[PDB]
């Protein structure tokens, strides 16, 4: 089918971007980089965000692939040394995919921007603490006075969230994860504190208390934001779909990222 | 139908019952603490626990409701004031019901024995730090040594599973979540750390290393037990019911709770 | 003696301050805010780090008292109901003095600036995770890869500190305490994670890995450093000096702001 | 002098302790394990541990020296490899002296025992949450309810302490610092959450509110306290001596034990 590949753009990974091109060649698989079936990353996850980036307008036609040239990665989990072997599984094609949720975040300015994140979208101030009023499906929920807040998918959970005290979360639960960053508490500020998972449907809204403008992150994009009125996270209708040639679980990559390999 | 109420036992708990049954006497209500339909529960959720545990095998017959005669419970949701109107509306019957997950502990001995949790689940050593294998799904995650481990439902989160760094999870979601208790790690001794949240149908098996002895608890019941090779952590396919009557999202409970009241 | 008043500048604050200048000048003191021995912050606790800011040159012939004309402060320690007993005993004076240790911050480019900190220096990227090697007493202690580091000083340990999971330190104790801002932390990235308290003459050394500009605070003053080279952390030999009028305990003071009041 | 080695007792420990008696044969070094002047501990730090606990009244006549057998310690921070160089320096002698601060715990029950601890001294209850009165300088500070409290020396902030959130704090420190195991925050209990360090002459009371039964640990040894009426803590007056022979600093040990070695 139509694919494309992606590179982080060093040697290494340039030259596997090659190499498989190369092996697709001799088969009925087509490059084309504006209407592909299969992304393939070659890097790290950053490169993968990249490319769930590039494509997140045709997620639903789109399978991904991320091969890392470095270490393990949580999308980046295949080894250049079996790209052959994903070449010639791929060009046959037939495999099965897995579907990740994804988070949506929509950000109002007097307008609407809406934003797709596979591992999290974090908000903070122009410096210093910064508040906001924490409301959860239209009840005010908290004052969160503090450096920022994060809400991450269950795949981002493994990212930011988890350096901020997050649950690890298996992504085939459909839910997004708010962690705080440094809140205050006293006397006179009061916090949840613990990390909140929430189910589909429900809806997170951060609204301002006296400074209007932000630092909102999508994944690695971070952009100042002036004149927000409210910044809204949901879990997506939207996935993320991945091509999955071999039993790879969620909790082996956790095991081999951060316990040994 | 057939009631029962349970009593935290101190006057006011004992009178309220007593004035409880006094008003379902002029119903077609029936008092029977063998085959209720209807378990109300007055005191707080340590009273609440133990009517759980006291109707355990007729889960799926009974609808649970909680008094609390002193601060705002979790599961003992209802003022005392508002007594009176919960003997007008749970005669008339025809209420909505609302599920919450349990989760199932199986205890191995060379035999099994079974548990349900409506918070969760514990396992410390007889004294100092143990050693237990975890084993997620059948591939072994991490060698945990340290005081012990809590596995807790979603309504459990905002329980033991808080005070330990767990995330609070909203009870529409059918998971379990395991917290470290005072882990080790350094170069030699290493654990995940973070928060682990599993859905349904995935097992956490804890294994033992050296030391078979462990004391296990499953909500409020601590007991010794002995040559245990396994305990095992699923989410159950049992749910326990509460009757309700009016809205009182889990959300405002937690910030009824813990922000401000 | 000489004396000098700075106020929050709201109304409350500001009619306070008239009215202790009107009692000052029925004893023999003059007002001065070149060269005072006395300065009174009425305020909060940013007012208060303000005047220490203020006077920062003349930290040895100053006596610093905080009124706090909101909630209880830790540095504004005194009510206002209290400032017409507070202008009597300041006049006749022979009151004692308690001093707090401060933090040095060199920051050095290729020059040297040297900044005071009363409550603590943190260090920030130019937005996302940034990296700093960290070097204690010249040898290199971690890498460390995440949103910045905290350098509080034992007064300061209420403050950012705290919410960053440090430990509360009493400021007789000559010391300087180290935080984390979200580490990553996995298989290949590494840091120790808990807050490090350092004595008097140690030195931590913050050193760039690739990008070399910051964004460096000295408590509330944050500024944008460029073409920086290193950051260096030790125990000033300067101490704050604060006038004191009967017992308010360290401890007393921490229980009165988080626990209860 | 006087000298006596303390074993782990597997064979690799029992071998180079015979192997370095031999050594101090060739000396004027006379083996005698009633009045030593140094105690050499060759295992791990448990080993250590109770190698100080042996000789615990007197302290201020031994010089400690540990080798570890496995894993670096950070008491046991000598290889088996140098102890042929270890013995040839100790006999000779005239080496510098480096000194830990300790812990004194005092029991009261209507008498009094007191206990030194290297580590920490802990107190939790007989099963489920307790709840004590926490007492500073005879200020009451706090009410806690949870698994328990923690003690620590500044050479155990690396033990338990660290397992519980503390900080590393640099063993020329005259200080305590108490640590929380899981406590309970709710609307109704509060604590500081925070770890809490303490000067030498600060005194920290933990008194029983309702049972007044407790499992008191002290490094390693945990007894079951009956008719407690109070546990007091403070810097103690006396101080452990190791007898150093090069540089290995305390933060170059935290570095190989928790970063890399
Ligand atoms: N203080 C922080 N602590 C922890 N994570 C943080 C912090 N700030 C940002 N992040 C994460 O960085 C993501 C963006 N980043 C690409 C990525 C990724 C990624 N995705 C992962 C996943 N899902 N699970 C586990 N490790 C994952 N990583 C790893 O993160 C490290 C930092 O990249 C590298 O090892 C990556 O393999 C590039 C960032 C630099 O340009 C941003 O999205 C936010 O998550
Ligand atoms: N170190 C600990 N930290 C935190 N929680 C702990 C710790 N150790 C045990 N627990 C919890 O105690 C539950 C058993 N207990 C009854 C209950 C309950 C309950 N259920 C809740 C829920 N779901 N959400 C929020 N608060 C909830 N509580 C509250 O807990 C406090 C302690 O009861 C009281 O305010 C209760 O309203 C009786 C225990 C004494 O006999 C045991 O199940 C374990 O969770
Ligand atoms: N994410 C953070 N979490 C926690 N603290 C943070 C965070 N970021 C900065 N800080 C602290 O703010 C100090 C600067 N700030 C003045 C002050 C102060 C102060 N000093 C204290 C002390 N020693 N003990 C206990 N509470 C103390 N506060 C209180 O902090 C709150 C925020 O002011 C207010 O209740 C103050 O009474 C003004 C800041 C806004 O313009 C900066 O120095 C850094 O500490
Ligand atoms: N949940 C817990 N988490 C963390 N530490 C805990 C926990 N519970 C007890 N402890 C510590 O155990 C000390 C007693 N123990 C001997 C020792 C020691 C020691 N001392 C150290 C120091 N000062 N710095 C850094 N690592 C140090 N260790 C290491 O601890 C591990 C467990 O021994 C081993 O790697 C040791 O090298 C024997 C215990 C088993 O019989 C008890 O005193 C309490 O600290």
């Amino acid at each position: 089918m139509k694919y494309m590949i992606t590179s982080k753009g060093d040697e290494k990974s340039d030259l596997l971007r090659l190499n498989m091109i190369a092996g697709f060649g001799e088969y009925d698989m087509e490059y084309d980089d504006v209407e592909p079936e299969i992304v393939i990353s070659i890097g790290g996850d950053g490169t993968f965000l990249s490319a769930f980036h590039q494509y997140e307008e045709r997620l639903d036609e789109i399978a991904f692939i991320g091969i890392h040239t470095g270490h393990l990665g949580f999308y980046a989990d295949w080894r250049p040394a079996e790209a052959d072997k994903l070449v010639k599984l791929l060009a046959k094609g037939e495999y099965q995919k897995v579907s990740y949720p994804l988070l949506k975040t929509t950000v109002k300015y007097g307008k609407e921007a809406t934003y797709l994140a596979l591992n999290e979208s974090t908000v903070k101030s122009s410096g210093g603490p910064f508040v906001v009023d924490v409301v959860i499906n239209d009840i005010h929920f908290e004052r969160f006075r503090g450096d920022g807040l994060c809400m991450s998918t269950p795949s981002g959970t493994t990212a930011y969230n988890k350096s901020l005290g997050g649950a690890l979360m298996h992504p085939s639960i459909e839910a997004m994860q708010l962690t705080e960053m440094a809140s205050i508490n006293n006397r006179v500020y009061r916090t949840i504190g613990s990390p909140l998972v929430f189910p589909k449907h429900h809806v997170v809204s951060l609204q301002p208390v006296n400074d209007k403008d932000f630092q909102i992150s999508v994944d690695h994009l971070s952009i100042l934001h002036r004149d927000v009125q409210e910044i809204r996270y949901e879990v997506s209708a939207k996935k993320i779909h991945f091509a999955r040639f071999r039993s790879f679980p969620f909790w082996r990559r956790v095991h081999d990222s951060f316990i040994e390999d």
